[PDB]
Parts: C-alpha cells; sequence; structure tokens
C-alpha cells in the first residue's frame, strides 16, 4: 500500500458511491419545497400501523438494495470471501442507511423525504413508535449540521460497512487491512479539502450501532406479526 494507491481509492469509492447513490443530492435539495399538505399529513396518521409497517418496509428495502449495489462495487469487498461480505451487510447495511438518510433531511423545517414529499415527524404517527423516530430524526439532524459532501458520506458510508469488528468475521485480518487503507483515505481526503473539522464532529463511537440495534429490533417485532420481507 502507498499513497497514490490510496488516491485512486478515494477516486473508486467516490466513484461507486455516485454510481449507487439512489437519488442525485440535488433532485433531493431541489425538491425540498415539495412538503406533504395538512390533510396528506392527516391521511398517514390515520393508516393502520400495519400498511405504515409495508410502507417503511418497502422504503427500506428499497434503500438498502443501493447499499448492496454501492458495497458490491467497493474494490476491497469483492475480494472477500462470500461469507466475510454477508456479514458485513448484514451488520452494516442498515446502518449506512442511517447515515444515508441526512442527506434527504432538511435542518430548516425538520422534514424527510418519504414516498415522493417531505413531512414531518408525525407523518409516522401511526408506528406508536415515537421514542425512536425522534431518535432517528436527532441523529439525521446531527449529521446534517455537517453539511456532508457527497464523497465525504461516501469515505464514511464505507468505512461503516468496512468494519473488522463485526462477529464472524473468518478473515478478520483482511478486512482490517481494508478497513485501515479507508480510514487512511478518509483522512486524507479531508486534508486535500481542507475538511479536518469534521472528524471531531463525527457520531461518538457506538451511537450508530446503538440506533441501528433499536432500529432493527423494531423491525424485527413487526415482522414477526406481519412478515412482509422476504428472504
Ligand atoms: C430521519 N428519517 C426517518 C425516516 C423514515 C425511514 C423509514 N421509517 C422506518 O424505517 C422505521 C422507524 C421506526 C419503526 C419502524 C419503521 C420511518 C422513518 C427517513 C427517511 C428519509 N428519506 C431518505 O433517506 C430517502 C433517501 C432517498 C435517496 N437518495 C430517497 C428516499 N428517501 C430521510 C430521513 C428519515
Amino acid at each position: 500500500a502507498s499513497l497514490t494507491e490510496i488516491e485512486h481509492l478515494v477516486q473508486s469509492v467516490c466513484k461507486s458511491y455516485r454510481e449507487t447513490c439512489q437519488l442525485r443530492l440535488e433532485d433531493l435539495l431541489r425538491q425540498r419545497s415539495n412538503i406533504f399538505s395538512r390533510e396528506e399529513v392527516t391521511g398517514y396518521q390515520r393508516k393502520s400501523m400495519w400498511e405504515m409497517w409495508e410502507r417503511c418496509a418497502h422504503h427500506l428495502t428499497e434503500a438498502i438494495q443501493y447499499v448492496v449495489e454501492f458495497a458490491k462495487r467497493l474494490s476491497g469487498f469483492m475480494e472477500l470471501c462470500q461469507n466475510d461480505q454477508i456479514v458485513l451487510l448484514k451488520a452494516g447495511a442498515m446502518e449506512v442507511v442511517l447515515v444515508r438518510m441526512c442527506r434527504a433531511y432538511n435542518a430548516d423545517n425538520r422534514t424527510v423525504f418519504f414516498e415522493g414529499k417531505y413531512g414531518g415527524m408525525e407523518l409516522f404517527r401511526a408506528l406508536g413508535c415515537s421514542e425512536l423516530i425522534s431518535s432517528i430524526f436527532d441523529f439525521s439532524h446531527s449529521l446534517s449540521a455537517l453539511h456532508f459532501s457527497e464523497d465525504e458520506i461516501a469515505l464514511y458510508t464505507a468505512l461503516v460497512l468496512i468494519n473488522a469488528h463485526r462477529p464472524g468475521l473468518q478473515e478478520k485480518r483482511k478486512v482490517e487491512q481494508l478497513q485501515y487503507n479507508l480510514e487512511l483515505a478518509f483522512h486524507h481526503h479531508l486534508c486535500k479539502t481542507h475538511r479536518q473539522s469534521i472528524l471531531a464532529k463525527l457520531p461518538p463511537k457506538g451511537k450508530l450501532r446503538s440506533l441501528c440495534s433499536q432500529h432493527v429490533e423494531r423491525l424485527q417485532i413487526f415482522q414477526h406479526l406481519h412478515p412482509i420481507v422476504v428472504q
């Protein structure tokens, strides 16, 4: 490994992200003025918890499909064994979705893009998950204050996936090497772009894991009762 390799890694991660980012940031930004009316919000608040679960499931499986397309474009990732790829995605794909959410979050009015328009947390009322919804909003809010560039999101979410602390990895050392190369690529790119100051503002160690845990615990509860997810 060396610095020209590290530069090509940055270019390459950031390219995979652009190809798998789901919606272009500029599309998400321009859609900010498209907000659910009070009548639309009400129509959402009236759905059963089951219908909202269906809609959130569909929303998430579609976000996860881009994250899997992202991983599969990653340099080091396809060279990892079949088991390690599965262990990393199972543990990290939802964490990556939680990070990616900040692009579709508008801090000025605390709304998120969901099914074609922006709406506030109250849109999700019928779920009966207001503690967890409001943690997810807070997490998005605090990432949103960093004003992440696409390439920064690209590198940070790559680091979210390639984490050698996942239990059940068989080639731990190989995942370690790719993790440390990504961490170094991230630092390097921050220096190139005079953005070192964001390292201190990243979510503390374990805030993401624990939020994702609580998120998935709740999905598993809806799933055991209305199994809408397949595989
Ligand atoms: C903060 N926050 C919360 C939400 C939704 C997620 C689903 N929910 C659940 O899974 C649970 C919540 C708890 C219990 C089960 C259901 C309910 C709450 C959300 C969506 C977005 N939107 C995009 O990322 C987005 C990005 C793209 C792109 N590119 C395209 C479309 N949307 C942004 C911020 C968000």
